[PDB]
């Protein structure tokens, strides 16, 4: 699913993502836009071996299974299929854990080149939510 700024904004709002550990939505929204470009079906291959996944391109070194990353731990305890969906409750919850690692946001390189003291605010506005 190639989801709409708007689509996006107020799935990750329900599933708890305005202000998680501090980072408001616009955040969220900004990084997803420059990880897939708003689609779920996203997956781009690391120079490591790693894979991305998803909306917010979750690793498979440290964060999914993937079944090919060699020395990988699957901390969101999820085959790394399943942050593909439509739905982006994996992706959401997993999302939380890694934020909650230690570095904030910086875990998304992308969000931290792109987004990091931008006016992220931007990326919600004219949402209704
Ligand atoms: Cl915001
Ligand atoms: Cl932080």
């Amino acid at each position: 699913k190639v989801f709409g700024r708007c689509e996006l904004a107020a799935a990750m709002k329900r599933h708890g993502l305005d202000n998680y550990r501090g980072y408001s939505l616009g955040n969220w929204v900004c990084a997803a836009k420059f990880e897939s470009n708003f689609n779920t079906q996203a997956t781009n291959r690391n120079t490591d071996g790693s894979t991305d996944y998803g909306i917010l391109q979750i690793n498979s070194r440290w964060w999914c299974n993937d079944g090919r990353t060699p020395g990988s731990r699957n901390l969101c305890n999820i085959p790394c299929s399943a942050l593909l969906s439509s739905d982006i409750t994996a992706s959401v919850n997993c999302a939380k854990k890694i934020v909650s690692d230690g570095n904030g946001m910086n875990a998304w390189v992308a969000w931290r080149n792109r987004c990091k003291g931008t006016d992220v605010q931007a990326w919600i506005r004219g949402c209704r939510l």
